[PDB]
């Protein structure tokens, strides 16, 4: 290689794919969306599994770095009235696939493997066009850049996928509302307490509650339902609506669960969305283009595949642009694609199916 990798977004997948690649010389770019390192990335915590994301981290030599971060995390299930099922984390496994770590805190980490500059933060890629040689990258007022390979990274709502693939995302059918509580343990002792410093799932009649009682000391939570054909028709930008929402669909649940409804501030309702691996991508491409992550293969978070299945994306895409195995840049892609649909596919197929098991009328997590 005497050429120059450019990929769009900074998300763990991105950042990751960065260091990989920067670690093995290849001159690296990533083109991040965010006003600069210290926005705040909502969400969950995430957890890289043993078998991959935490492979990925070990092949960048912050393994360590994210235990470090992480924090071990028992799980605690739940009826409507109060509990159900505990689970501590035992001693013999609470290096494994547990993890739980902050979004920001894993940016954190990645940010600082990179060399300085490798991040150029406040740039929105617009559009993508093609050259003699080089893609030109399009950014929301900033300067255009150029590279030899762009590397989509960027979230599974990608609005820049058209040179690899046709294929769109899908709604699934469910949709999650999501939201913060600081100071959880004023705010809603009630909830926090029925987490003690563990995880919580509950569901009931078709309505499901995650929550995590302790992400960077605040409480994130999460409810999932069937979408409403009645959709949409909730405003989540007036609070008061979102509320009354919840509170209809709540209203058998413990007294506990309704303060977390009635405390939280804002909310965050997005429906589950999946970009499904069905087609093969495009097989004649202007110049060598490619996606991991979300952008690759975004799928329903019931299953914490996710992060992990792009994760593996990033270690194998940056292997096989590396090791000289390959005779070209297309051959390596080409390549990573296949083993990515493999693995790809079967992590879709199970989120889908689980999915599609916890929404049947009577459910339960035991
Ligand atoms: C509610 C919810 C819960 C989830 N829980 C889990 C989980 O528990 N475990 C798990 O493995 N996965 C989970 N997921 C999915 C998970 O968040 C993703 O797999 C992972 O974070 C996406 O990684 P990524 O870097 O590929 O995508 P993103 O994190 O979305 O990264 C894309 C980056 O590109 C930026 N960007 C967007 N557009 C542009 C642009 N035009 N130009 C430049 N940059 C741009 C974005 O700002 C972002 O920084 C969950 C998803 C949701 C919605
Ligand atoms: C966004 N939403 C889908 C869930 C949610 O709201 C969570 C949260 N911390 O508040 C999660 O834990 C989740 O985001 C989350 O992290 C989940 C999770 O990790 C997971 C894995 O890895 C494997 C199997 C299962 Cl059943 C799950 C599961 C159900 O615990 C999911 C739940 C989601």
């Amino acid at each position: 290689s005497d050429k120059n990798v450019a990929i769009i977004g900074g998300g763990p997948v991105g950042l990751t794919m960065a260091k990989l690649l920067q670690q093995n010389g290849i001159d690296v770019s990533v083109y991040e969306r965010d006003n600069d390192r210290e926005a705040r990335i909502f969400g969950g915590t995430l957890d890289l599994h043993k078998g991959s994301g935490q492979e990925a981290m070990k092949k960048a030599g912050l393994l360590q770095t994210y235990y470090d971060l992480a924090l071990p995390m028992g799980v605690n299930i739940a009826d409507a009235a109060g509990n159900i099922l505990s689970t501590k984390n035992v001693k013999p496994e609470n290096r494994f696939d547990n993890p739980e770590i902050n979004r920001n805190d894993l940016r954190a980490i990645l940010l600082n493997s990179l060399e300085n500059d490798t991040v150029i933060w406040d740039r929105k890629l617009v559009m993508l066009e093609p050259g003699k040689k080089k893609w030109t990258l399009t950014f929301e007022n900033k300067p255009s850049e150029t590279a030899d390979l762009v590397i989509l990274a960027n979230g599974g709502m990608s609005k820049v996928r058209k040179f690899v693939t046709d294929t769109e995302v899908e709604e699934t059918g469910t949709f999650n509302i999501q939201a913060d509580i600081h100071q959880p343990e004023i705010n809603c002792p009630g909830f926090f307490q029925l987490c003690n410093g563990n995880r919580l799932m509950a569901s009931h009649q078709g309505n499901l509650l995650f929550a995590n009682p302790n992400n960077n000391g605040a409480l994130h939570f999460g409810i999932s339902f069937k979408t409403p054909d009645e959709w949409t028709q909730v405003d989540f930008q007036n609070r008061n609506s979102v509320v009354d929402f919840l509170l209809k669909e709540f209203s058998d649940w413990d007294e506990r669960y309704k303060e977390l409804i009635h405390t939280t501030l804002s909310f965050v309702g997005l429906a589950t969305r999946i970009f499904p691996l069905e087609k093969p991508w495009k097989s004649k491409r202007p110049l060598p283009i490619t996606m991991i992550g979300d952008a690759a293969h975004l799928m329903p978070p019931f299953a914490g595949q996710g992060v992990n299945s792009g994760l593996v994306d990033a270690l194998i895409l940056s292997d096989n642009l590396a090791d000289g195995k390959f005779n070209s840049i297309e051959e390596a892609v080409k390549n990573y694609e296949q083993q990515m649909f493999i693995y790809g596919k079967e992590a879709q197929e199970e989120s889908t199916q689980n999915e599609i098991e916890m929404f049947k009328p009577d459910f339960t997590f035991q």
